[PDB]
């Protein structure tokens, strides 16, 4: 089938596992992914990076398309859905989405309140793409292939300011991330 995806220990990404979802650019490139809020619109929760690389933000679980395939791909469509460790501030889902069209900004962001499943039109903007980012990671990338004759955005995940976070939107060049295991997917490889 496609390539397996690989964690940062060289294993294949598996679904319904956690794993932080790491800048692969530290420093200045930041840390992890989490579930961020905007005061205009605090519920669905948003999705932001850390700005400190050494803050490895909230994992991430994957679905993918075909439920019966044990292990996340590139190219694959799949769901992408954060499982926090704290309560829940809002009774949206945590499940990734890109939302409608931000004119004050310019920007498809990423967002949640997404949906797990049923692939088709109802659930176009849940669907995302891991794929490979040269020799350094791995981009998100939103083009679902889920629904023939519906028209969609084709586009990487970018990361971008907004009132003094760091959002994921689509854009023209990808950012780079690696995946390393929660403690949860650590106890999947030792006796
Ligand atoms: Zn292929
Ligand atoms: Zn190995
Ligand atoms: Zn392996
Ligand atoms: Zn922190
Ligand atoms: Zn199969
Ligand atoms: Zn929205
Ligand atoms: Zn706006
Ligand atoms: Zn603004
Ligand atoms: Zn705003
Ligand atoms: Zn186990």
């Amino acid at each position: 089938k496609n390539e397996p995806v690989l964690d940062t220990d060289g294993d294949e990404l598996r679904a319904g596992e956690q794993y932080y979802v790491v800048s692969a650019i530290w420093g200045a490139g930041g840390g992890g992914l989490a579930l961020g809020r905007l005061t205009d619109q605090k519920c669905p929760e948003i999705v932001v990076q850390r700005r400190s690389d050494m803050d490895y933000g909230t994992p991430v679980v994957f679905y993918n398309l075909d439920t019966k395939d044990d292990i996340v791909r590139r190219s694959n469509d799949l769901n992408i859905q954060f499982v926090p460790i704290r309560d829940k501030l809002c009774l949206t889902s945590t499940v990734w989405k890109i939302d409608d069209y931000d004119t004050s900004t310019g920007k498809w962001w990423v967002t949640t309140d997404g949906v797990i499943g049923n692939p088709g039109p109802q659930t176009l903007q849940s669907w995302f793409k891991i794929e490979k980012s040269g020799t350094l990671g791995y981009k998100f990338n939103f083009c679902p292939s889920v629904c023939e004759s519906c028209v969609t955005l084709c586009n990487d995940i970018g990361r971008y300011g907004h009132d003094g976070q760091t959002r994921l939107a689509l854009g023209e060049n990808g950012w780079p991330f690696v995946f390393k295991k929660a403690s949860s997917t650590i106890k999947q490889v030792v006796n």
